[PDB]
């Protein structure tokens, strides 16, 4: 047959012809979104390389962005172990969320449980992005905001951290002082990035570039 | 009523009462698999902070792990936009797929288009894992400008110090934060060279610094 057609016949497609599709950043890991695919979803994501889903309530194909203008690249596709789970592994254009949020997951619910009458919408972050919004709220006093303000300690704490990085190595030092002393460059490596207004993802974006 | 059961209450549950589960590692953003949850399997995760699903095929409860020892020790839960969509966000004992993968999804598409008859599953990575498996990949070679740096400790400790400084000179002297960000990557790349020599993830960097706050 081809190539597309024999791969798509290997899906499990539920028994209204669907999968799941999950679109995530490629740079990142953030989960953008989630919808679902038929064959012709997932041949178009494919062929188009733009995320294209299959709407159950308007019985529809539909691309995210087609109306926003907020497109997801795909650069991957990967099935699931028991192949009915698709990630559409890719880049998006902007806010992927039709609400204008950066992705369609903000409502925390362990947030909600707690004992406080006040609710707060928050994106779902990783380590990493949730240490930039740490960092990031306190430059709009705590020892990140003490560094914020104060740029030759900062340079300072820049270098004498990554020669700490390096005498792990030099001096055969533990692995958890490796894993220790990097955490200490990261952290400081991003204050400095939150003073010069640049995120994780473009310097990531970056590594990815040069490694095309 | 509860307030676990008013927040049940708000999801937007299927025909068969279901909204679609999806595991994700707190620490890195990989995805570790994706399931179904009905009330009881969201509310079991919320008490039990452990990922807990329905098996549509078994019609059944289960917390993955509970054979293989394997379990996802969850931080948080999100709903998605219109409510019919979760993320378990939390931490792996172990890896999550039966067959031994460290998440669900290794077989990529695109790889079955080329031209040579072979295939290769491979884990889905997202730009910062990729970097880490390509190093982890030139180290396990033998006989690249990454496998030189591999071979000579002190040219790459001579650049970590270097390209630090330059990092730190884009603020000092004031450049454009496109330089910053070219900066970043440089010392991000050599830094994880040596990670790779150290036998360090970025995996345990990243808990660290959760577990610093
Ligand atoms: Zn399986
Ligand atoms: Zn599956
Ligand atoms: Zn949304
Ligand atoms: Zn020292
Ligand atoms: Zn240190
Ligand atoms: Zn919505
Ligand atoms: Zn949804
Ligand atoms: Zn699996
Ligand atoms: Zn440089």
């Amino acid at each position: 047959s081809n190539a597309v057609d024999s791969l798509l016949d290997s899906v499990k497609w539920d028994n209204k012809g669907l999968a799941v599709a999950i679109a995530q950043n490629v740079d990142t890991g953030a989960i953008l979104m989630q919808g679902f695919a038929n064959r012709e979803a997932v041949a178009t994501t494919i062929s188009s390389r733009k995320a294209t889903f299959y709407s159950r309530s308007r019985s529809s194909l539909w691309t995210k962005g087609e109306t926003s203008n907020n497109f997801i690249n795909v650069h991957d596709v990967f099935l699931d172990c028991d192949r009915d789970s698709i990630i559409y592994l890719g880049k998006p254009d902007g806010p992927t969320c039709h609400t204008g949020a950066e992705t369609c997951y903000y409502t925390p619910v362990f947030d909600l449980l707690k004992e406080e009458e006040v609710e707060g919408n928050k994106l779902a972050l990783t380590s990493l992005y949730a240490l930039e919004s740490t960092i990031s709220q306190r430059k709009a006093p705590s020892w990140t905001k003490r560094l914020l303000l104060n740029d030759k300690l900062l340079c300072s704490k820049i270098r004498e951290e990554a020669n700490e990085l390096c005498e792990t190595l030099e001096n055969n030092e533990d692995k958890s002082r490796t894993a220790s002393e990097m955490a200490d460059v990261l952290y400081h490596a991003m204050v400095l990035l939150a003073l010069k207004d640049v995120k994780v993802e473009e310097v990531l974006q970056v590594l990815r570039q040069r490694f095309s």
